[PDB]
Order: C-alpha cells, then structure tokens, then sequence
C-alpha cells in the first residue's frame, strides 16, 4: 500500500 508520485497509490 503506497501512494508515490509516479504510478503507486494502491495495494
């Protein structure tokens, strides 16, 4: 579960 600024924001 991570919300980065490239393409991460879910689990």
């Amino acid at each position: 579960c991570y919300c980065s600024l490239r393409g991460d924001c879910y689990c």
